[PDB]
């Protein structure tokens, strides 16, 4: 019954028929005969999963092994929340095993932390650290700063002019004018002190603001564009070269994030009694400190590290981020961490530990946190979506949990390194 | 209905009954008030999936919102390959949308690149970069170096002693003995030149070797332990402080990975016709160059970046890594990239572009690549598993694809920023 | 004689002036007089230096080592008890001149203290291409010396509490008052702080008139922290410098926040001047600048070293002008940019940006007269009464401009090959 | 000749757009010509120039010479280092620097002295070349990594001078660029000129094999010379040195006015954690640069190389039976230094080198005087670290 191209095409152009009245083979025949662009399937096909299905069938016949997608799942997933929002040219989804570490005893609460990973022993090891913390009387944490950033680059005709623009942005009245434009774009937009850097006739401007419970890239970028249109009214010779001049800095290693912070800056701490260090972690405080000093400080220093003074913060950050619908590529900077270990108590046998993470780039609204499975892991922690009565409290609480879980991970791994084998 | 626990323990310890004869609520009554821990539920329960269900039921009772897990899926997933290998305390899986970006024309072949992301526009943006590359005669790439590392820290009583060890490791005879011990642990263990660094009585030793198509952490760590054991025979006063002293460096930013490389060092390039830059990319060669210089070089430099001279290599690396079963936490170093752009061709109006990525930590055997869904994405690229006839070729080919896709991604985002929205 | 000379020292009116070199030395070597009691006894300075040298020479494996180390006819009254100790002489560093440097409508003759052959010549040629291109323009973007003490509290909860308190309007005010009350020029600008667990690193920043500022800022810092201790008695002042300043070590914080004077400088060199003076083209200069000072420094893992040889110029000027040459570590931070300019993109636009020039025209080695002469050549010696800090700012601009002259010349030579 | 003219007459000849037979008079006449351009022409009055030996300076160390700058020189010592005693000259104008370093020497002396070792030794130059394509630059890297490619490059490099002896190459690609780090010992000279000449002929030989290669610049900043760079910290440059000492508890208390415990706490939290929060690469120390700079000016070194030469990590630990003694070490991977050439050619500079017993070439073992000076520098840096850190902890 597969009809000729010309007949299939009239059915397609017929608005009370459409693709729903053609078979997969007929649509594919139309695509291979160059009557439909391979990507405009998503508009023509009236169901999301069939769109995916036909794209897979088309993709398959181009591969060296036609059956390579057999075990890539696609059926019965909620593509409604993904198409035109989270992903394109969708051919399925990738299941990432989710484990749980906890309870994490943090700020007199208890958290069951979801961790999506394929690295064996990471969840178990993280769970052991949680245990040491819990029996040690818990951890305490504080958010020290909060504000996503965007660092556009603009160019003036001369460096004397860029200098003029910088000095102008630093006057109370010049800043206030830029602040008004930025803050007008959203209810959470609240431009903080500006940070600028001249390189010749370039000027890098680092816009920073809270963003409620959203991670904030989009909002900040909208506030930035409006802020710059306003600056351009005062300086019409200014050229806006790029809305991002890598001065943010987003998803690249950069000392500015380490020193100034980006997103949430957090510190977490705990004192593990000697007894717990022995029974849970199978070592002594002395051996843990000797390793922390010579690995996480001296080792990282010999390797030429900026911000990597920790054992495996990235493991925890990455696992939580994938689980909780974060942007996993932001683990580059969000993993920044210095882990400190000191002797405590009357005989120096208790272990004071802290982790400091100045650039946790996190959110509980928007992006991947819109998807229901990701929301389940957020609900687990009690941080899903916006916080009505105290905006930001859910993103802040998630950042504290990330730092606290990183600390658990540091305890366990460092203990294992200290003992051996 | 639930019966006394003592009777439940007879039924469980009975070899021809087991947990199958007990109820959900019965297993749970036994977990509460001890007898079974919770993680050993797997090594105890009839099926993997029922272990997950029991674990979810236990977890749910501890949460402030009992229905939190409702949309976290878990049924019909292949847990057999996960339990004891890739994750612990498993409560389900996290679906990550997977899109396809291609064809990527690389080294006179074509690749359909799977990307697992929740960032809107990322896959479409990358696909546009692939298209511009495709129309410009395609991309070329080369693997420059290959060797996973591990960087233990050892201590001697004095710095004069650590110096003696460093000097002995630098003789031909000293290295040969260490190499023999290292190489005996595995067929792929072939120790390359040692890199050593002293900090007083500390000595950091960076062991480097290829590892077939495996990412190679496990294998190198194994080789390192036997090498250090051999070294201790010659220097009995040496203490091995930690098998990783952060000198490797794994999952933390470090100039050593940027300078010496880690895993695969790759370069990719292409020339995009001036016509394509206008039609496909909506900008000019002159505009692309000016953005690249002032964003990816000058901007990254003003930010204090080591290795982050790029627009968003982390986006592409992260998405390929999740889709293909890599360790996503390694995006920290694997994202290291310098993107360069200049004028090319007769008119000098065509865009030359290269991406250099010195530390792509990757593999097609082990960890997450043992799972079937992530194997499907590896099969798309033709790089699933070990290459019998040419060990390591698959992992090398995957690194080349990553670098090329990164360049595609760099091309499209840099155009969008250059066009000004 | 041993006992006869002892009676001469003890007589308040006589003194060691009535003794010879050999006599004092006999006293020390027989253990009649402790050797450390020579600064106090000997009344004159050059003779002190001379006796110290003679005593020292007997302990060297070559007693004639100091033959050619000069020490005579130098003003040790401005050195003793201020700039140097256990002084045995002075080290002459050749001073050459590069100029005229046409900077902000003025013309400077820049003194450069060095022993590297061709450095003054090359820098001179840079100045010459700048002069034939219409001069250079510069601006001071910021000014403020820092000191970055480390304090600790019993817990990270406590350090976080202190950090929030210092960020309140009221808390800053109280700290600013204690800091500002130590000196006329001490005016505390915003604080920059970082927590590392129960540690708190506090970066105090302030202008300092025409002085480099180290001492002044360090005294203001101490009184400020004393005030903080009244609000937080559990706070331990671990060290007045916790390396957060950061002084005399490489540090991204100086590169990003600045330290001392942050400065920019620029110029345009006509195509003809690049060919005839610099022996290259604009196209070649740009090419080398991109691939050496940006890409090359990037491949080497540089923070703040995006330049050819700013350190050469900074160092030479610093030694000549009585600066703390050790501060060349941070003061040399520099990014050099080069792009095409003019009608047919044939002119060379150049700029240097130096965010952490640590500098002064008053205090320390700028108190010595030879150093003051070099400062006077530039017209920046000492404090500016009508506009505090102006002489220090001017010098910073001259360093940045001279650096640019140097980059122009050296890059031209590298490009020509 | 010019002797049969006057100062005013030669100057009148120079102004009219139209040589002298004594060096000191050339300097006088240059000062007088320059005086005409300054707003205060009497500013030069107290810049000395008389009775200095300009014969070794002109056409070697400085051009357009108008005089010299006296820098005060103090002595820190004795420094007990590797069973010898050194009287270290330090040229500085920073009050207390020499007195403080001197206290550190004293503490080291009373703890049985310091021990040092040179871990690596070779000056570098890091040219940048480009090739048509990244594929061609990759091919050149592969070629340079073969034993046969390296041998031909080595032969070419080693032909340029006595001491040219090429060690392992280090390379990095950036697209069609290739950065090639050449490393070699250079006798007792710092060696820049020697390595640059060697590098030129090596690159010339490379061009024979790869005709499409362009030599963009003899230094592509990959060396790296006189700029901060992680490559020097990780690979070393010039002399890599380590030094150490154990200071008895009693001596930490009586001389340094503190305790081993307090010293350790400040070192960890200042030199490690603080430098780390500041974003430091290689600056894990209190003030190595004060010492390096002071010794460098006094001993005729290139003071601009304090940028890389000051790289230092200072470590401190508890030591001894009762864990009350202070183990201290400093590690300096990139001391760029020499005892022949440059400012070491001058007699006053040679005076300070002779105090140390390292002046000029070591005829027995070429390069041994430079190694010794690096060891002394690392030892004196450790002295300075000890004292300043004790002052901060106290
Ligand atoms: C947390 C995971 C699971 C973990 C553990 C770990 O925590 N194990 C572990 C403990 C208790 C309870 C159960 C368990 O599985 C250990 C380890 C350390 C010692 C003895 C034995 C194992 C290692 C391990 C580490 C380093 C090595 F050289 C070899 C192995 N890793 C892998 C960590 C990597 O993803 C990052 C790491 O490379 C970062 C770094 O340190 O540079
Ligand atoms: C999702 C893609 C990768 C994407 C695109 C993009 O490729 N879009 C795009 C494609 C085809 C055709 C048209 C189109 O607009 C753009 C973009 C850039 C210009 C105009 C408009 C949008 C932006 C974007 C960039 C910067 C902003 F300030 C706001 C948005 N992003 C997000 C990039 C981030 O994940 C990393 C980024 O933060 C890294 C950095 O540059 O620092
Ligand atoms: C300014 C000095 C005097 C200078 C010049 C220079 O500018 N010469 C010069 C010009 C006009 C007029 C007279 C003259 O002597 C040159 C040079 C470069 C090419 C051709 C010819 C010379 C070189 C030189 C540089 C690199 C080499 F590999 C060999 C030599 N140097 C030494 C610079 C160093 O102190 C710093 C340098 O190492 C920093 C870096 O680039 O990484
Ligand atoms: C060695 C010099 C002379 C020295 C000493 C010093 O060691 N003094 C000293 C000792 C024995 C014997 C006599 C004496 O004068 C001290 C100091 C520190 C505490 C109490 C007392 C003094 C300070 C000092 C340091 C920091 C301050 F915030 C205020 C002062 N400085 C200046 C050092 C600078 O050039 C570099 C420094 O900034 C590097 C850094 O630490 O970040």
């Amino acid at each position: 019954e597969p009809r000729p191209n010309e007949e299939c095409l009239q059915i397609l152009g017929n608005a009370e028929k459409g693709a729903k009245f053609l078979s997969d083979a007929e649509i594919i025949q139309l695509v291979n005969a160059k009557h439909i662009p391979a990507y405009k399937l998503e508009t023509l096909i009236e169901t999301h999963e069939r769109g995916v299905s036909i794209r897979r069938q088309l993709l398959s016949k181009k591969l060296s092994e036609p059956s390579s997608l057999q075990y890539l799942p696609y059926r019965d997933y909620n593509y409604s929340l993904v198409m035109g929002a989270c992903c394109e040219n969708v051919i399925g989804y990738m299941p990432i095993p989710v484990g749980v570490a906890g309870p994490l005893c943090l700020d007199e609460k208890e958290f069951q932390v979801p961790m999506a990973t394929t690295e064996g022993c990471l969840v178990a090891s993280t769970n052991r650290g949680c245990r040491a913390i819990g029996l040690g009387g818990g951890a305490s944490s504080r958010v020290l700063a909060d504000g996503m950033t965007r660092g556009p680059v603009v160019r003036l005709p001369r460096a004397c002019d860029s200098a003029e623009v910088k000095a102008w942005l630093e006057t109370s009245e010049g800043f206030a004018v830029i602040k008004e434009a930025f803050d007008s774009t959203s209810r959470f937009a609240r431009l903080q002190k500006l940070h600028t850097s001249i390189a010749g006739r370039n000027l890098y401007i680092r816009f920073q603001s809270r963003s409620g419970d959203a991670m904030g890239m989009n909002m900040i970028s909208k506030g930035t564009e409006k802020a710059l249109s306003k600056l351009h009214e005062y300086f019409p010779e200014m050229q806006i070269l790029a809305v991002s001049g890598n001065y943010c800095t987003d998803k690249k290693p950069a000392a500015i994030n380490w020193i100034e912070g980006r997103g949430k800056s957090v510190v977490c701490e705990a004192v593990i009694p000697a007894k717990v260090v022995r029974e849970v972690l199978k070592t002594t405080t002395e051996a843990m400190i000797e390793v922390n000093i010579n690995k996480n400080l001296v080792g990282s220093a010999m390797a030429g590290s900026i911000g990597g003074y920790n054992a495996h913060a990235a493991n925890i950050v990455t696992a939580i981020y994938i689980a909780c619908g974060q942007d996993a590529a932001q683990n580059v900077g969000s993993s920044n961490c210095i882990t400190l270990m000191e002797a405590s108590g009357p005989t120096n046998e208790d272990l004071y530990i802290s982790c400091t993470m100045p650039s946790i780039e996190i959110g509980t609204v928007g992006g991947g946190t819109n998807l229901l499975p990701q929301q389940a892991c957020l609900q687990m922690l009690g941080v899903q979506g916006a916080c009505k009565d105290n905006p930001g409290e859910n993103a802040r609480q998630l950042a504290r949990i990330v730092c606290g879980t990183v600390m658990a991970g540091e305890l366990s791994l460092m203990a294992a390194l200290a003992a051996g084998h």
